[PDB]
């Protein structure tokens, strides 16, 4: 429950379905270690990536594979992916929704951070 | 000079050219009075809408005809237009750029207010 | 169920709570008639505005009172409100989520349109 | 000339000034090689990063240090930075403007690619 990703398509006005998402966590030696991955559902949501126990303090990167999404719709987009990089749980455990809104040459991302 | 509008296209990655823009000022009876209008340039910009003397404090509406733009590109849009409504304030900075970034089902707008 | 409004705050990373929302529908004489209104909940969502029977084809305007929201947080924002104007149900009944992401000098809006 | 970065501040309604920006090119071993960097100007712009000859096709990353910017304003930010990753392509248009609009918990970016 502590990390969820939601992806919307600004061209079609719909969830962005079947988008690949890779999460990484910065290690002590400053490299990016693979942490979790998955794909968005029919609702454009990806749940279940991690657990309260596993999701410790750290710097996390959420890489959303926007380029494969657009190419499967016949569009050659600008970006390789959308990356969202952030420190998590620095003030204690929180619940993070990482939302992204996609267009071929543009994206936006926002975080909704809540305290259970 | 005090008011400029800049419009970008998030699908094509380009200025949004030949977009109609109408500006209105709110009247004492709360109706919207036509004030200025134009079409964006090849750089997506619309300059020269008003003057320093004319652009007095008040509530203004900038209406961007996004629907006609998407229709021209053959892409089904959601909005009828994008409307940006704001109060012009003499105390702060003196130049207003109203920027808008367009997608068929989404738009964003920001104000860049400077001296 | 056919019209929902969801509002997020891009400064705090949270739902935008207690935001006033007024919906209007363009009448045959081309004026804006009041249609529904409400305020966002603790989750930043406003449900229950209308019904499948009432929400006929038409041009609708959703006016989100962003200026009162920012002022109560001590911020003097740029916009008077965010307005979202759109034709609804032109191809038959649909389910519309109107989402808005707010900052003091900027907002974005997107629509998620689904077919039940 | 072929690559420019423009950064805006959605809280203050202003250019985002003195923002550090680093550009990287992806190497054959998939590491990120430093390529160019600078700080945005009083207009929020960073010009002169590269040249027509140097800016060959490849995968580029533009990393905008948003966290330091919000720290300077005393506002708690979410992201460590904003990263924009793209392939540069000779067939299409020749000038790339990478624009970004910053809020403490959100950012948006668009590419304006023109001749
Ligand atoms: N009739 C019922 C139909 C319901 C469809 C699903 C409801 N959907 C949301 O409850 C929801 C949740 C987070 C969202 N985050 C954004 C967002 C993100 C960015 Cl980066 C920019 C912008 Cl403009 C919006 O929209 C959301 C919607
Ligand atoms: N005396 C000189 C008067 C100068 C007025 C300022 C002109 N200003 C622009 O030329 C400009 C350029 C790129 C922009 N990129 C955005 C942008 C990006 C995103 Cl991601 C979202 C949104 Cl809403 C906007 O706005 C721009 C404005």
């Amino acid at each position: 429950c502590p990390l969820m990703v939601k992806v919307l398509d600004a061209v079609r006005g719909s969830p962005a379905i079947n988008v690949a998402v890779h999460v990484f966590r910065k290690a002590a030696d400053d490299t990016w270690e693979p942490f979790a991955s998955g794909k968005t559902s029919e609702s454009g949501e990806l749940h279940g990536l991690t657990t309260e126990e596993e999701f410790v303090e750290g710097i996390y990167k959420v890489e959303i594979d926007t380029k494969s999404y657009w190419k499967a719709l016949g569009i050659s987009p600008f970006h390789e992916h959308a990356e969202v990089v952030f420190t998590a749980n620095d003030s204690g455990p929180r619940r993070y929704t990482i939302a992204a809104l996609l267009s071929p040459y543009s994206y936006s991302t926002t975080a909704v951070v809540t305290n259970p």
